[PDB]
């Protein structure tokens, strides 16, 4: 479950 915001995709 990876959430991409702007410049980075974080693990959620």
């Amino acid at each position: 479950s990876t959430c991409c915001g702007y410049r980075m995709c974080v693990p959620c």
